[PDB]
């Protein structure tokens, strides 16, 4: 079943409107062909109603129970010099279940916080995308950048992912947590000051074996790590 | 510092030519500034001996404390419909260890054999890139292109990564297992009737939790518990 996104509702009907429509055409729908909605936390299954040129409403016929992730995890990533890199972060994390991101200004990271906060529009774009490829009708909340210096850990469980430090391995760390905060580098990783901070507030230095990977093959590998055991 | 890669050694020099060369002038190496350099097997911790118009010799002064991934793992990946996609998956299996990568066609996979055979020219390149950037000294075998219905169960564990069937999770495989056999999906997953082959033949059907991800994603995170358990 095909998965689309509304963000508006008009009765027993949801609205799909500018890039959903054009998803919707796409994907060729036949009259009685039952297909899913997410909106407001939930998929519905729904049949077409009207199709206009700026505008698919769609008849809701089921409301679907909601599957949430195992755990709550709160992604702060340093912002990668890159931004191109955010794209697939913020979608990985997504399809994930991650359910925070924060965008992080670093020593070494992205500095330009109103260039972040432009690109936010765009990456809370695909996080919608995400969500209708992975069928997961819980958003990832993108909030406003958060300076690294500012950071205190609140989570039951606070990972900072490093590989400039001889850390603990993953399985060294609080598994059984049902919330975890994790700190991720930009491409240049963390300053060994920024570091030393970070793990004299609280956050646990993880270090992932065998090598020293990109900053969004860290992300997917410890965020699938905490969120499978 | 900066790694490089050789494959041409005359006594204690070790010889950088073709891109290699063209890469090593992009890094903007200072006089008397010490780079690791890749060469069968190990990393040497080496300073410039001569630089020629087409190849650098390198005087190895140390050798650099290499590590070989703790488990041997033979990634079977289903190629993407989307060409563009194999180029991160190799990258991202050479960062994270994987021995053995082996392209598959499958049901709903990448067709034509000889487009997978030409790319596996590109897909070289970028496991030595990854090398570099991850101080991985052992390569990564790029085999040729198999059938899904040709694949046997040859490791120490086995396992078919399948968001279609209710699978086990992953901490529940053999984690004690010194090799194993990865098969991944392309975009559009395994055919019930594929899968049903593949796991009465030997191989262990695995699910992740909680949404279902996009290959490369899928990759990613299977390799990594595997890798870090
Ligand atoms: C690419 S790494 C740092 C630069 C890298 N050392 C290099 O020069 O190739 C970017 C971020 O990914 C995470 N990371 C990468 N590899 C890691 C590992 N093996 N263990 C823990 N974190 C890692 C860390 O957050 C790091 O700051
Ligand atoms: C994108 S998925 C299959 C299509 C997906 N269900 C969709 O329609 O969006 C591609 C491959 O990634 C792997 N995969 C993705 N999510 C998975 C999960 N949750 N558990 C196990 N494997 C998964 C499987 O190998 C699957 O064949």
């Amino acid at each position: 079943m095909h998965v689309f996104y509304s963000e508006e509702r008009r009765g027993n009907l949801l609205i799909l409107r500018e890039g959903e429509v054009k998803h919707f055409r796409v994907r060729r729908i036949e009259k009685d062909e039952e297909f899913g909605v997410i909106h407001e936390g939930k998929i519905y299954v729904c049949k077409v109603r009207r199709e206009d040129k700026r505008e698919i409403s769609c008849e809701i016929v089921e409301e679907l129970e909601t599957k949430l992730p195992p755990k709550d995890i709160t992604l702060y990533q340093s912002v990668t010099v890159d931004l191109k890199t955010m794209d697939t972060i913020v979608r990985q994390a997504t399809e994930l279940g991650v359910l925070t991101f924060v965008p992080i200004i670093s020593e070494r990271s992205f500095q330009k916080e109103e260039a972040i906060l432009k690109k936010t529009e765009k990456w809370k774009r695909i996080v919608i995308e995400a969500m209708k490829q992975s069928r997961r009708p819980i958003p990832m909340e993108i909030k406003k950048p958060v300076r690294l210096s500012d950071l205190i850990p609140e989570s039951e469980e606070n990972i900072i992912l490093d590989n400039f430090y001889e850390g603990v391995k993953p399985k060294d760390v609080n598994l059984e947590a049902k919330t975890y905060s994790v700190v991720v580098g930009p491409e240049g990783g963390f300053s060994k000051r920024e570091s030393q901070i970070l793990r004299e507030k609280g956050f646990k230095s993880v270090l992932l074996e065998p090598y020293t990977l990109r900053t969004e093959t860290a992300v997917v590998s410890i965020v699938s790590i905490l969120m499978n055991f």
